């Protein structure tokens, strides 16, 4: 009893969560729009709770600091009791599954390569066998951890280069990585999840593209604190929304119906 | 320590009898993707296991009258097996009665045709009658069409449920054989994983057409509340991140390709 408003942590990442044009004249959840905003409303309706969308303070997805062992990002918000649920493009990983709970995945993705159109790169192998074109990943994300922990020859070779490249090839936000690709005249390639790659490919000035296949296969899941009673209902809601076609409808809405290319 | 009873199903390339199975015993009789996966799961979770083929040869559905589950799902629900390692699709109705690990393989419903059949999509199938089409019985694909309100898929279900003779088959092998002997007058709706495998096997006379109708995955299943669920789930995530699952897929789908 005593129903409480569910605190939802999320992250400003297009097209998942974006500020509306007139957000300063709106209140509460009405300030935001996007895929995860639509998904949050549906999860809440089917689970029967009220909620409040909050943007993660440090703007990070979630990683454990090697020195302090403290989790940052949305994962930290769940681990340390600042939020009840995370509805965001948060990647299911083993290290995260040990400290938080994930629903079954609501979106599939893989690590992919973003290039400026015309860049002579077709695969991760191509990137690893050359030096003219620099490449990097997002900081404090699952893509960086993938390369740091990989024992696969090609990916290990890529990590050896990235960790020691100077100036740093890592970026603080996805928008920073895309801008770097666009302004580097083809001398920077960005490693990011296929979902964000495919979205940017459909946005003006339509000068980037996804090349090659995905480097791995994984999914985004809705996250709750370990043992939270909310996890069960949220998981069943994700499965219901997928089977009813809602997740496919939302992706088409925010990726391709709004495409500008 | 108890030997874990694993329920599975004879379905290529997931679980197959070895060519020399007759002179082998126990788990050594079988080979395939899920046989390799079971060995890895058991290794990382630290248990011994016995592979057993589901008695009724079904994946799992609930009888509308008696409400009794059949197939591998029933074996878990009624205590005859400790874990199911098979191409078992994660679905809402199943998640209510059994536990699933995070998915170890992705797939979608797809269309298998005899090469040359004038069909390009599910929409094409729905707007005609010359070419019959159906699904596997007691599986998640049949439930998908039964429970779907999407116009095209609802229209397809109305035809399939009333089609005479029955368009449903008892096994995937029966559906594939029906496509191959129909001279292009039967199309089979099945999961993309099995479709893509058959496409690369002799006599190389079928193909997958169109995109997938949905997006879902296979999970390792355990009885609700089973102590194995936690370790199995972490094992799947570790095997994926290590690249083992991608290695096994290439081993059994495309390294085995004969077309
Ligand atoms: C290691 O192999 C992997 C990794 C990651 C996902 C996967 O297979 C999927 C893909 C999608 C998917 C499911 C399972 S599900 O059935 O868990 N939920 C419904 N969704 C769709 C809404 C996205 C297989
Ligand atoms: N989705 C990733 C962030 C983006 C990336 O790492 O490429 C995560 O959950 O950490
Ligand atoms: N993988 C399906 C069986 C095959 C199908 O229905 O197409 C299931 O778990 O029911
Ligand atoms: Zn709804
Ligand atoms: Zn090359
Ligand atoms: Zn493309
Ligand atoms: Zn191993
Ligand atoms: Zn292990
Ligand atoms: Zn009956
Ligand atoms: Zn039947
Ligand atoms: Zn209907
Ligand atoms: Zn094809």
């Amino acid at each position: 009893g005593a129903n409480k408003t569910v605190v939802v942590t999320t992250i400003l990442e297009s097209p998942y969560v974006m500020m509306k044009k007139n957000h300063e004249m709106l209140e509460g959840n009405e300030r935001y729009e996007g895929y995860c905003v639509d998904l949050a409303a549906e999860i809440a309706k089917h689970c029967g709770f009220k909620y409040k969308l909050t943007i993660v303070g440090d703007g990070k997805y979630g990683a454990r600091d090697a020195d302090t062992k403290i989790w940052n990002g949305m994962v930290g918000e769940l681990v340390y009791g600042k939020a009840d649920i995370a509805i965001a493009p948060l990647t299911i990983t083993l290290v995260r599954e040990e400290v938080i709970d994930f629903s079954k995945p609501f979106m599939s993705l893989g690590i992919s390569i973003m290039i400026k159109k015309g860049t002579p790169i077709e695969s991760a192998e191509d990137l690893s066998k050359q030096t003219e074109i620099a490449y990097g990943t997002l900081d404090s994300g699952s893509t960086k951890e993938f390369f740091r922990r990989s024992k696969i020859a090609v990916f290990d070779k890529m990590w050896t280069y990235m960790r020691s490249a100077e100036p740093s090839v890592f970026v603080r936000t996805t928008a920073e990585g895309v801008a770097r690709v666009r302004k580097s005249k083809g001398k920077y390639a960005y490693l990011l999840e296929s979902t964000m790659n495919e979205y940017i490919e459909q946005r003006k000035p339509c000068d980037t593209m996804k090349v090659g296949g995905n480097l791995d296969s994984k999914g985004y899941g809705i996250a709750t604190p370990k043992g939270s009673s909310l996890g069960n209902a949220v998981n069943l809601a994700v499965l219901k929304l997928n089977e009813q076609g809602l997740l496919d409808k939302l992706k088409n809405k925010w990726w391709y119906d709004k495409g500008e290319c």
